[PDB]
């Protein structure tokens, strides 16, 4: 399951770029731990469990990009006689990697928003369970797809580009399916909320709809048959997509979480 970045040699600039996009993400998410950490203090009881969602996800992603910079690190050599970083053989890497860790994102990014929207126990537990088998056989599809994204990219000797489209088509439809769960409950918010709650709650629905909606694009960049200097394009998306669907989405959520317990008249979060 190589990806289309193990079969390209990378200029010291190229290969840079990428190790810093993935060690500034990790450290990026490490500190949004601090933030989720501090504004749960000024969250009331019932919103609380958002910004610990948040922490969960600051970790996963942490890991996630951790891994991937680790992995890049080991999979190429520096040739001196070249001036480049080449693939070692036996050592491969792969976006797929980040797949994995994306069966916590996924699901915690979905429910968090629900938590906003104020649904509780069953209601909560439903929607939750719901989002959860959306989300995996979303992730899981998308895995079996990326898979043969090298025949895809047009790499030599490789095969079964049609799995790309068949997997892809069928994750799509998985997609589809949590948006409409979470377009269903963020038009129906529970509890009394202010009409600018309202707004913002469909804000937060569009926004994690806008930032998922890049790693299909992520998923498509084989379609553009990229040299090194695409597959640099490719990290800059992930990157954009990473930080914005899990840190910034949780930041402007917690704000909502924030506006929805001051309106309920938890004084700390009015002081906030
Ligand atoms: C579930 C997973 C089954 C995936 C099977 C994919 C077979 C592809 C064959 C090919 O075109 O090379
Ligand atoms: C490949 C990328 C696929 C993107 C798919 C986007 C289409 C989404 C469909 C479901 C969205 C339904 C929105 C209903 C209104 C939401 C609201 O205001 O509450
Ligand atoms: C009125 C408050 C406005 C929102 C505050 C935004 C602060 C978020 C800081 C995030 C830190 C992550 C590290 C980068
Ligand atoms: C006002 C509240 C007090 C401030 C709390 C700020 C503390 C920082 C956030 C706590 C998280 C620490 C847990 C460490 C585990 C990190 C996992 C590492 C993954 C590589
Ligand atoms: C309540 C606002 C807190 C903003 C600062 C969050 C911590 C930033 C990273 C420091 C390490
Ligand atoms: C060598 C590849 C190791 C992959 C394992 C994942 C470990 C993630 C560690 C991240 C550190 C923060
Ligand atoms: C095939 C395996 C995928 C099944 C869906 C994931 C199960 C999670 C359900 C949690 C409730
Ligand atoms: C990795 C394979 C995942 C298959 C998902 C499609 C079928 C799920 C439900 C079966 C009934
Ligand atoms: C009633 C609403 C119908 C919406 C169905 C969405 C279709 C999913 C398409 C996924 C593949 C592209
Ligand atoms: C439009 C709603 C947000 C979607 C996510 C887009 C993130 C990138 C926005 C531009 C910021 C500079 C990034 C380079
Ligand atoms: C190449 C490095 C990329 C770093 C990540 C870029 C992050 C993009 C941020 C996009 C979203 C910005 C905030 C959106 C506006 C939210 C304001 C509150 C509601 C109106
Ligand atoms: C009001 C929205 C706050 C924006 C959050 C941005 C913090 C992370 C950006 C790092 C690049």
């Amino acid at each position: 399951m190589p990806s289309i970045e193990n079969f390209l040699a990378y200029d010291f600039w190229q290969y840079d770029v990428i190790r810093h996009l993935f060690a500034f993400s990790t450290a990026v998410f490490l500190a949004g731990l601090v933030y989720f950490a501090m504004t749960a203090r000024t969250t009331a009881p019932n919103y609380r469990l958002s910004a610990n969602i948040s922490a969960v996800v600051m970790v996963s992603a942490a890991l996630e990009l951790g891994q991937l910079w680790l992995l890049w690190n080991e999979s190429f050599q520096w040739a001196e006689l070249q001036g480049s970083f080449v693939p070692v053989a036996g050592e491969r890497f792969s976006n797929g990697y980040r797949y994995m860790n994306w069966l916590i994102d996924v699901p915690m990014l979905a429910t968090q928003l629900v938590v906003v929207c104020g649904f509780v126990g069953t209601e909560l537990r439903n929607r939750w369970a719901k989002l959860t088998i959306a989300g995996v056989l979303m992730i899981l599809t998308g895995y079996v797809g990326q898979y043969f994204e090298p025949a895809v990219a047009g790499v030599p000797g490789y095969e079964g580009a049609e799995q790309f489209w068949i997997w892809g088509i069928i994750s799509t439809a998985f997609f589809v399916w949590m948006l409409l769960i979470l377009a269903n409950a963020v038009r129906n918010p529970q509890g009394a909320p202010s009409d600018e709650v309202r707004s913002r709650l469909k804000f937060c629905f569009w926004f994690l709809l806008a930032t998922w909606s890049i790693y299909p694009f992520a998923y498509a960049m084989p379609l553009f048959a990229p040299t090194a200097d695409g597959v640099v394009v490719r990290q800059v998306i992930y990157t954009v997509a990473d930080v914005s669907s899990k840190l910034v989405f949780g930041v402007i959520l917690s704000q909502v979480a924030l506006r929805r317990s001051a309106e309920e008249g938890f004084e700390p979060a009015r002081v906030a």
